[PDB]
């Protein structure tokens, strides 16, 4: 179903060719945002779907939300949601895996110059974190399992989650900003980017900013 089956060994050196690809196709690179924004709706979508048939699964994080955290020490963008989680396996499958019919569809419509611009429908959109990011970190908690850490620059590490506090449930990505990409710690960016590409999410989107006061 998808590249390499699923497993990734020695294979590095695709992720930086999908990333050279990603960076030299898509020259306005706020749309990783609009996709981060996209999956976490999906996300939750999901858990709410099924607490219509069992509540008890909303107990764990009662609200349903969308987070943009802004760490301006830390050159960090944090995007958090409430949605399902993801388990560790869940983790490995979606995070840097690559899908043979996406793939297919997406080099071959770059042959022949046709609509790219929604990248999330080739399974591919993994990669326009790398048109900001030079790390990443994703933080996940599903009702089922336990809290895990996966990140990758790229070698892919799900490591079990002792330190990072703890989510009810849901997902965070930390996303370690290029020196060059930091307009997305600030607060008017931040906001233009969303409120272009989110008219239609139906969950409130909350940017926590720290300013200092005079
Ligand atoms: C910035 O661009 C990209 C980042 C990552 C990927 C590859 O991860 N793909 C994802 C798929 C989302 C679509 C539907 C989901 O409701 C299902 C729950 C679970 C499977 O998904 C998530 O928890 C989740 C999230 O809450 C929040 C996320 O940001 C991602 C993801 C995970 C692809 C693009």
């Amino acid at each position: 179903l998808y590249f390499q089956g699923e497993t990734h060994e020695f294979t590095a050196e695709i992720s930086q060719l999908m990333s050279l690809i990603i960076n030299t196709v898509y020259s306005n690179k706020e749309i990783f945002l609009r996709e981060l924004i996209s999956n976490a709706s999906d996300a939750l979508d999901k858990i709410r779907y099924q607490a219509l048939s069992d509540p008890s699964q909303l107990e764990s994080e009662p609200e349903l939300f969308i987070r943009i955290i802004p760490q301006k020490d830390q050159k960090v963008l944090e995007i958090r949601d409430s949605g399902i989680g993801m388990t560790k396996a869940d983790l490995v499958n979606n995070l840097g895996t690559i899908a043979k019919s996406g793939t297919k569809s997406f080099m071959e419509a770059l042959s022949a110059g046709a609509d790219v611009s929604m990248i999330g429908q080739f399974g591919v959109g993994f990669y326009s974190l790398f048109l900001v990011a030079d790390h990443v970190q994703v933080i996940s908690k599903h009702n089922d399992d336990e809290q895990y850490v996966w990140e990758s620059n790229g070698k892919f590490t799900v490591t079990l989650d002792e330190t990072n506090e703890r989510l009810g449930r849901g997902t965070m990505l930390r996303l370690f900003l290029k020196e060059d990409q930091l307009e997305y710690l600030e607060e008017k960016r931040i906001k233009e980017v969303v409120k272009k590409h989110s008219e239609f999410v139906a969950y409130p989107i909350q940017l926590v900013v720290t300013k200092e006061v005079e």
